[PDB]
């Protein structure tokens, strides 16, 4: 496959897009180092990924013939992230690819404290992404075989839709900010042959959307968010996780070898929809 | 392959990226309908593609086991383009994919007439692209199986570099304009399931660059164009045609199935280089 000899570090691998990334990278020959918080968060109004789901991701990876090192870990805990990464380097010899995918949706009409939700969103989706890159770069430079960093942004966030609650604003500002991290790190790391890109998905069928009524009530409550989620293509009112994985696969494989500094819109035309 | 049962109409197929598109689409199962001007143009200061080169593209396609209908035709000649397209529909049953690739570089310190070069550039790279979409859309709608339109933009053009000669300005304005055609047509045609995207390559090793001294003398003559061509990635001071073909293949295949309205930067980081 396209990822033979590759080793991918993936945050948020318990389910959804992260699990899709793990399974589909392994199909192309990659070994996987995955983490997930494996705990709910009080102010996030839907169930997060479980340890049991993370195990299942590993089993799905192992059905491909590849291997997965999986650990419970929070991207806010930088030292823990580094320890799991280092254990990855030990088990597999190296890590050459990083997918910073972990995130949460904080949209909630019953948000209790705006400043708190803002801080939490930023911690997970901005600082957490930065942590995920930080634990990897020294190693990628050291081993001198270049590499790939990938961050998961969001199309909906790049369309300037907020209800002005703290959680929503954290999501928008984090997801935009990380496109800057992508572009700036692409330039910074070019000379080390570390390519850096992102993906900006439109609505993707995962629990964050499919089991999160709070979200539907917030767009139902605001006139300016009435068409917040609509896409262009009739067959894709939402996309599937594999669509996102396929974009990443393109970017990190020989097919997309010259790409760095790009954020691909996996959006079913959401960006042009007017 | 990824393009089994597909039929691709390609302008500028004699050589370079167009030939790469034809050969690499055919490798994935596609039959090809290709055209090229097959003539030099007086005010373009390098040799254009020949009839012999177009024949060779067809031979390369046929070595894959697929078929190519090839004709000498100018994208400025809309009725001729339509005729060749219709003959394609005839020979192969349908055309579901269009790649508007034909173009020329009009950079030339010895430009004789600015207004003339401006007009010619626009005719070929703006109106010519519009013609290429126009000949295909009625059929794609009629046949009702959706489809793909692809236009070739340019990274260097999207970086706002001109010497203010007519030819250079035609190139910059046409290549930018066609990103608008891409986004607007993506929206327009979404309901017909016709997906519309573009590619913006950085410097690509073809005669337009490799056998065009005029170009090097124009950047050598202007202080503000000293670093006009530099990319970020050390291994890609230029890219190869297959890099562009791989990006198109992603977009038009099931892998890139939700993409519409996008312009992919096949740029080795040129867009972030500063
Ligand atoms: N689903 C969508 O519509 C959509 C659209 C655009 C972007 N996104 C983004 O895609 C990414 C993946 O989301 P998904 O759709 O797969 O949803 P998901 O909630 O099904 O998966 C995300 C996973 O990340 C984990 N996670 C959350 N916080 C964490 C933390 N602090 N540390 C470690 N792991 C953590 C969760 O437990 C869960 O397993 C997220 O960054 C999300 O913001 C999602
Ligand atoms: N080479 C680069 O660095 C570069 C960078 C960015 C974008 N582009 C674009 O990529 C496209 C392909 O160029 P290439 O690099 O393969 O160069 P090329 O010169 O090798 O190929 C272009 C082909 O288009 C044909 N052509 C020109 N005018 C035509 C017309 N009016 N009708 C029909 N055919 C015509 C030529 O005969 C030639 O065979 C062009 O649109 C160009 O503007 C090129």
């Amino acid at each position: 496959g396209s990822l033979d000899g590759r080793v991918v570090f993936i945050t948020g691998a318990a389910r959804g897009q992260g699990r899709s990334h793990a399974v589909m990278c392994a199909e192309q020959g990659a070994n996987i180092v995955g983490v997930d918080i494996c705990e709910d968060i009080d102010i996030v109004p839907y169930k997060l990924g479980t340890y049991e789901e993370l195990e299942e991701t590993a089993r799905l990876v192992e059905k491909t013939g590849q291997e997965m090192l999986f650990r419970k870990a929070d991207v806010r805990d930088k030292a823990v992230l580094q320890e799991v990464f280092d254990a990855g380097v030990e088990q597999f010899g190296h890590i050459d690819t990083v997918i910073a995918n972990a995130g949460v949706v904080l949209t909630n009409p019953d948000e209790r404290d705006a400043s708190e939700a803002l801080r939490l969103g930023l911690d997970i989706m901005l600082i957490g992404v930065w942590n995920t890159f930080q634990v990897a770069i020294p190693h990628m430079k050291e081993r001198g075989q270049g590499g790939n960093l990938i961050a998961t942004s969001s199309m909906i966030a790049l369309l300037d839709l907020t209800d002005g609650r703290g959680g929503t604003d954290a999501y928008l500002t984090s997801k935009l900010a990380i496109t800057g991290l992508v572009r700036s790190y692409a330039l910074m790391l070019a000379a080390d042959r570390i390519r850096v890109n992102g993906v900006a998905p439109t609505n993707c069928s995962t629990p964050m959307i499919t089991e999160n009524p709070a979200l539907f009530k917030v767009i139902e409550e605001n006139p300016h968010l009435v068409n917040a989620m609509s896409t262009a293509l009739p067959d894709f009112p939402m996309i599937e996780p594999r669509d996102v994985s396929n974009a990443i696969l393109f970017l990190i494989s020989d097919a997309g070898r010259s790409f760095t500094g790009s954020v691909l819109k996996v959006d079913a035309g959401m960006d042009v929809k007017r």
